[PDB]
């Protein structure tokens, strides 16, 4: 579990995620695929996208950002009690969209640059260890979930 004063590091944190949602989730989203291109063929309307400029300009790509930032908002204003949001959301990441763990982790750590990147000195050691704690639960919760349904 992570403490009081780390998830109030957290949250305060998601609070500057929050004044642009739209382009933190773009920026997290065009880090992972240039990162690791393999996780661009997850998704059937991006592997249109050849270049960064082409990342970079479509708004499609975007509303997918804001829609992952925004349910992973959710779970984390649930401070790890958070087993009713999470439960379908790893369902439908192993059976249907089949998102390897690893690629989790490569997002978890898309956001930590995302963050060190759009806030550079404003994320500090302090709340920079508490997101990785969060973004580990996270990870944690869905690996579980995993096992259970044999994924991988
Ligand atoms: C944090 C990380 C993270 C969150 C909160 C997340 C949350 C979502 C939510 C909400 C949806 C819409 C509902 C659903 O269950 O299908 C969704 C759809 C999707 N997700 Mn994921 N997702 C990832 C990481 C995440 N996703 C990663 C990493 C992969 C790709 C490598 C991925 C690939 C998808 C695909 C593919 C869809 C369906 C896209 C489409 O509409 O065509 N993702």
């Amino acid at each position: 579990g992570l403490s009081d004063g780390e998830w109030q590091q957290v949250l305060n944190v998601w609070g500057k995620v929050e004044a642009d949602i739209a382009g933190h989730g773009q920026e997290v989203l065009i880090r992972l695929f240039t990162g690791h291109p393999e996780t661009l063929e997850k998704f059937d309307k991006f592997k249109h996208l050849k270049t960064e400029a082409e990342m970079k300009a479509s708004e499609d790509l975007k509303k997918h950002g804001t829609v992952v930032l925004t349910a992973l908002g959710g779970i984390l204003k649930k401070k790890g009690h958070h087993e009713a949001e999470l439960k379908p959301l790893a369902q439908s990441h192993a059976t249907k969209h089949k998102i390897p763990i690893k690629y989790l982790e490569f997002i978890s750590d898309a956001i930590i640059h995302v963050l060190h990147s759009k806030h550079p000195g404003d994320f500090g050691a302090d709340a920079q260890g508490a997101m990785t704690k969060a973004l580990e639960l996270f990870r944690n919760d869905i690996a579980a979930k995993y096992k259970e349904l044999g994924f991988q």
